[PDB]
């Protein structure tokens, strides 16, 4: 499949809104599923710095290609305006959207 450019008011339920450049300074992408390695996504590769996770949701980003690197979970909404500490802003790696549910 592929990601869908053009976000809405606010992402929720396993929904995450990416934003080229940090501090939402650039186009915005809407992903309500899974998106690893965004090099050939048609307008997205490299452009990945500020992101916003919806509430009642759990976004897990995996530093480096989703195949290797590291993984982290983010319950409830969240605002990652900058990802330089994660791995140089822009070109994050992979982002997954999963709601909270019994183990």
């Amino acid at each position: 499949m592929s990601v869908c450019k053009g976000v809405s008011g606010n992402p929720a339920k396993g929904e995450v809104f990416l934003y080229k450049h940090v501090n939402f300074q650039g186009d915005s992408w809407k992903v309500t599923g899974n998106v690893y390695d965004f090099r050939s996504v048609s307008g997205l590769n490299d452009v990945v710095s500020s992101v916003k996770v919806g509430p009642n949701t759990k976004a897990f980003i995996f530093k480096d290609d989703r195949f290797n690197g590291n993984f982290i979970r983010l319950e409830e909404s969240s605002q990652v305006t900058d990802l330089t500490t994660r791995n140089l802003n822009d070109a994050i790696s992979s982002i997954i959207v999963a709601t909270f549910e019994s183990a």
